[PDB]
């Protein structure tokens, strides 16, 4: 009853037009590019997708965009955490109302909460849910929360939960997560170490650089169930490269710049507080773009 | 020009009734009852106030209903601060349009932003504020940014900046920040290390238990200012039997239980996800309000 | 010139006697013992050996008698590493002087020092090992010291340099590091993650598990060659089932423990301030020697 | 019992030699100029002292040179902490031998050991001290140690423990210490805070900065004690330009380089892999100890 959530899925970003407003043209044919690399699934709404500098009617209004060309055509989780209960419960009914297959929420952030206040959280979510399952994050860097692998076990036994976005670099908790719970649907989050992640024991991802090369990450899946152990290792230092520019010069605006110069997006910025991309960093975003399409 | 900045703000809180909706009655009364304190201004909005659990429209509900009971009387400060640099603003330009005296914004938080990156922030919403000065954060504790001593002084260099709160706890960075600024205002943030802040530099201060016991607080700037060591120490001593209660209760509902039994607020809840107070807890912050009042 | 230094080593507890003092015969059965296990070098005197509660001519005494009993059969790395360059230098001069094949410093600790400080100490340490190569150290978890990647790349370009243990769960620097240095003796410092480790980039190990079951991490090296991706995984489950056991029960006198219990040791104590082992968990060591010496 | 062990005490630095020997002659001398800054006592073979570049002997020879200059004149503490307990215990007896009034160790460090062992370390430590009490540590920033408050009431209450060296800039963890013993001998180990950390309930320091101007420190305990809050802040702001120039330099160095200057120390040279002083920084190092001079 949760087979369908397993594999790689793009966090998908959220395009925006030379005002800071959402670009819905921008964002439907992405959706489309995406589908069209082969991906199993969508991940919507997620911190890539600059939720947190949304408002929730537009967070509601990129749901409902991506549930219209998507559903039916690949998974579709939507990404619903707020700090607020309550507002992570609006966005979750919305989602169900858009028929996602699946929510999801990060950690509740900037305020400590007690574990038993985390999993509170979850369970109204999942309650506001109606009926599909909650991916539960684990992610300590951006968030500041840094749960313990016990804890870890009783979210994922959470009724409802059928799924752990595991966006840590710690393979040996991503083992004992999967020795702990050999069904488990287990995402790896860090893309920069992937096919490390899945030898630890995941059995997808979801990130953020899949929007530009989701081949490459389908591939690494592919090599390690093949045998051909040198090739996983070949697409992640190919990976490992476009991750080391992509740091260099902003993430979400370097993959939105690459987006633009593959014809998927009209704009490649992002909001305020991120800056634009400098401008002598175009020509190496460029000839990436252009590596990766001939690459296809 | 920013002088009637100096001096005790509590950060206030947001009353929510027993729906979560705000309590606008009784955030009117605490207004009132903290200008009865005789603190020098409010700091309104802030995470204090549950800020990052409201939406836009709510937080500036809570900015005109306390300009509406506060203006004139004591000073008025806006914590204008989201992460996204145009939400930022637009609380910004309401301040202004309600007569605040000053606006204050966290380091935007949760994504990776460069130095540069959150001086253009707060660039945007200083010009947003039309005239009124702006009071920068050093925050690292909650919002994961560590900022360095050279950083801060550019900050605090910025035109329309006219304050810092500091809300930190090492207190050589804040004898550093006051040797290099000798006129800045500069507002200890942690209230349990309040006597020995001001002792390093800071001459005021904004802080949650100050809603609750002012007078303390008010009554340790003036020991330090008579040369009463012993009562500073005495006073700090007290306020931390204090904190130390409300850090086993949970800050924020702990101050809302306490000031319900002061008979401020009529109903004690914060937004979920923080749980309502445990019953085992009842009797000493009742116990507690009934002695504060009695100390006045 | 330094390819004989790749492989998987077991980094050697030192024995002690029931007074703390060294046991020399259970030392020399415990070389004797990993060499029995195929095992390509041994590393002598590192933290695992219990180094840094033992005195210069302690370590020199161990280093010594390992020399005896294993130069020309297999590897032989000494960690000299001290606070103290001098005294480093002194134990690399040792080292030499008992035919090691290579010595290794962690980097220097407790005190802050800068990077070109830690260039010049390992310079001091290569100049006195007098013509055989050294193993720089990453290690930031329990030296407190965290490096950058161009700072590596600089310790590896040391003359005299040859190979890096990077005792680091970080494994997109593990890939980074690999691209970087195609040749670079690179070894996987965290057990627990071994096999995603030299996915990553790694070419071997040197770990303190090794000691009691050598031929799961040489299967894990083998099965990532052979194209055996689920033997790979399923070693690394069974190695981290000991692991989890190990941490449980303190991992160096787990481990001494469980050779006790192979007729390696005498007597499997650590020295103070370590606790000898708990009653409680002699079952379940018991019962994993006996299991690891079926497995053979 | 213990209140001998009140006050301000400078944590000595070892005189080297040009060849990195100690340098005898100039420890005498240092001892008598400490005592001739009128200070409590002096705390022997600290980190401060480079204890963890020494080996034991030599740092039992310090310790039996400073008992002969000092024993008698003021108060003695040695400080014998190591890795090791045996190796703890070895000095612990010699001080005892020597006539020292206390002993401290620092948390044991590298390796990590559980409370209860740090609880026997200190144990060991304080039978072979044979009726002189012990000084612990709090210390985390150094040791990577990172105790809870509740830890530190069970570490201060252990039978034979006369006083916490508080060495965290945590000011409220102070005042609790002080509100739940009263009478506890507490010293202040961060200089550059000293008056907030006395202000916050330490009753005396130890520090490495107080080898070169005592006399502030001194004076900071006694304006506080004569409600001159604003001499409290001078003095501690002139000690904090000091602090800033000795972290730009090195703190040990330049500490020794000032002492050179006051004619105090022959060489002034720490151990490798201590860098020397760079050149550029030897005026304003000789002009600080011709005001430091001038100034008594
Ligand atoms: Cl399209
Ligand atoms: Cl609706
Ligand atoms: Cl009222
Ligand atoms: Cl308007
Ligand atoms: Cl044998
Ligand atoms: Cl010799
Ligand atoms: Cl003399
Ligand atoms: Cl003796
Ligand atoms: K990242
Ligand atoms: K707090
Ligand atoms: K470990
Ligand atoms: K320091």
């Amino acid at each position: 009853m949760v087979s369908h959530l397993r594999g790689v899925m793009p966090a998908l970003l959220t395009p925006f037009d030379a005002q800071q407003n959402i670009d819905r043209a921008s964002l439907r044919r992405l959706v489309r590019f995406n589908i069209e690399q082969g991906v199993d699934g969508v991940y919507v709404g997620g911190s890539t997708g600059e939720a947190f500098v949304q408002s929730l009617s537009e967070r509601e209004e990129v749901l409902e965009i991506v549930a219209e060309e998507a559903k039916g055509k690949i998974t579709l989780i939507a990404h619903v955490g707020c700090v607020s209960t309550a507002e992570s419960q609006q966005l979750a009914a919305a989602a169900k109302r858009y028929g996602f297959d699946a929510v999801s929420a990060v950690t509740p952030f900037y305020y400590p909460f007690s574990f038993e206040e985390h999993c509170d959280h979850y369970r109204a979510i999942i309650d506001s849910a109606d009926g599909i399952p909650m991916v539960v994050y684990n992610i300590p860097a951006l968030s500041g929360v840094k749960l313990t692998l016990e804890q870890i076990n009783q979210l994922v036994t959470l009724p409802g939960v059928g799924a752990l976005k595991q966006t840590s670099g710690d393979l040996y908790q991503m083992e004992q997560i999967r020795r702990a719970h050999p069904e488990l649907v287990l995402y790896n989050g860090y893309d920069e170490i992937f096919a490390s992640g899945l030898l630890a024991g995941a059995d997808g991802g979801i990130g953020s650089t899949y929007n530009i090369m989701a081949w490459r990450y389908l591939g690494i899946v592919q090599a390690l169930k093949e045998g051909d152990t040198a090739k996983a290792q070949q697409l992640q230092h190919e990976c490992n490269k476009v991750i080391d520019l992509l740091v260099k010069v902003g993430v979400f605006r370097g993959l939105k710049t690459v987006l633009h110069y593959m014809d998927v997006l009209s704009v490649p910025l992002c909001r305020k507080p991120f800056a634009p991309v400098e401008d002598k960093f175009q020509a190496e975003l460029k000839a990436l773009a252009q590596q990766l399409m001939q690459e296809r």
